[PDB]
């Protein structure tokens, strides 16, 4: 049990939780898409060993060589893509391609970019559809793809063109980025916006826009304003239509969600449905500073830098407002003028924490970007809320159910394969005083950490 003399404390202290996070990994789902800490066992989503490959590249990253070989050794011999399941285009999309993906260029290793092609194939079937607007799933072994259990939603099929456009970048085999770029033009021209803001989901026949009237920044949704200007930045920032899209969405987020709480005046992101303005935020929406500083740090407006700083510091609140440290999964706040209000309101439904990394991921961008310190001990206090009450003697770490009780957090008993892949590998980067360490000049990542390089 010991680490490199050369890693400052704070990233050495990322390393002891990833390894004590993966000791429950490897003793109880070894090769399983996610592990059951409490109950030592694990669950299977799409049985293709999940976690596993989530984690590849934060395990490069880390250092942790020999547990990266280890892994990689069961990539090579015990993943099979030739199997009777069906599978979410988009979640499998930003895990497993992007983590195939990142691995192989981080390790240098062919195995991973042969898996992710072989995978790529498997999912065009998706998008074999009227409109060329994918199918939400898609069976890998069968080759037929279809709706959910409906239409797609927008930030579904709008959140798979990094990894679509790399694949095809390396293996020149353009029908991938193709595919993926027809979506995302289709949606430029689409009408059912609301200065920028886009519904939640797109009718796969008729390719419009269902649900029209209802916007919100958290699921279904965030990572397509993620993308555009991920996309931008990948493609070297020649797409001026995705820069144009994304700073006319800001500007929506702006004119229609931002508001401030009271009294504390909390500058926050709320939801709209048919002109009804809701003071509820998701925890998912946190992405926002960070990918609001990613874009001034590439010369987006500097109103966007205030934007971002003021989010940072709401989001932050949402952790620190709890007993345990830890954000909620949703939270609302309080637009009433009144005196003995707070700020901060919780509904019980509301209290979980699956150890999300959207808080963790904004610190990282906003230090990378003003190089405040305070970002990183902002980071330094959640990460020692993760550690004191989500952490599970035997190994891993669990989703609590009650964020507001530091006596009784109630464990889950479930380690979703983004604390490896994302929460650990933002707070590892946060920590470094390394501007050159996976530089927001030369990589660009993907909606589940997996970074891809900046094409030149
Ligand atoms: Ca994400």
């Amino acid at each position: 049990a010991q680490g490199p003399v050369h890693l400052n404390y704070r990233q050495k202290g990322v390393i002891d939780v990833f390894l004590h996070a993966w000791k429950g990994y490897r003793k109880f789902a070894w090769g399983h898409d996610e592990l059951k800490p409490v109950s030592r066992s694990f669950s299977e989503w799409f049985g293709l060993g999940l976690t596993l490959i989530d984690a590849l590249d934060t395990m490069w990253i880390l250092g942790l060589r020999k547990e990266f070989e280890e892994a990689r050794k069961w990539v090579s011999k015990k993943l099979h893509f030739e199997k009777d399941v069906d599978v979410n285009l988009f979640e499998s999309t930003i895990r497993i391609l992007g983590g195939l993906l990142s691995a192989y260029h981080l390790s240098g290793d062919s195995l991973f970019l042969r898996k992710a092609e072989d995978f790529g194939n498997r999912l065009m079937p998706a998008f074999r559809t009227p409109s060329k607007i994918p199918y939400s799933d898609v069976n890998i072994g069968t080759g037929v793809a279809h709706p959910p259990r409906s239409d797609s939603t927008v930030a579904e099929v709008t959140s798979i063109q990094l990894e679509f456009r790399e694949l095809s970048r390396l293996t020149g085999d353009k029908k991938f980025q193709e595919a993926v770029e027809k979506v995302t033009q289709h949606i430029h021209g689409l009408s059912g916006k609301k200065d920028g803001l886009v519904p939640m989901f797109i009718n796969t026949h008729s390719g419009l826009f269902t649900h029209l009237g209802v916007f919100t920044l958290g699921a279904r949704a965030d990572s397509y304003y993620e993308y555009l200007l991920k996309q931008w930045i990948q493609g070297g920032k020649q797409e001026t239509q995705l820069l144009e899209d994304y700073v006319e969405a800001i500007e929506g987020v702006r004119t229609h969600l931002l508001r401030h709480s009271e009294p504390s005046k909390l500058t926050f992101v709320g939801e709209l449905a048919h002109g009804r303005f809701s003071a509820k935020m998701d925890h998912l929406v946190c992405f926002l500073p960070g990918t609001l500083a990613l874009g001034v740090y590439h010369g987006l407006p500097a109103s966007h830098m205030e934007l971002a700083q003021e989010l940072m510091e709401t989001c932050y609140q949402m952790n620190r407002q709890m007993e345990t440290g830890l954000s909620p999964e949703i939270v609302h706040f309080n637009l009433y003028p009144q005196p003995g209000r707070r700020d901060v309101e919780v509904k019980p439904a509301d209290r979980h924490n699956l150890l999300r990394p959207e808080t963790v991921e904004s610190l990282f961008y906003l230090y990378r970007v003003t190089g405040d310190r305070k970002y990183q001990d902002w980071g330094w206090e959640i990460l020692q809320s993760f550690s004191r009450f989500t952490r599970v003697p035997s190994g891993g770490y669990s989703s609590i159910n009650n964020v507001q009780d530091p006596q009784k957090p109630e464990p889950r008993d479930k380690m979703e394969s983004f604390f490896l892949g994302e929460t650990l590998k933002y707070l590892f980067l946060l920590f470094s005083d390394d501007p050159n360490l996976l530089s927001l000049d030369a990589y660009v990542f993907n909606t589940e950490a997996h970074p891809l390089p900046i094409w030149t």
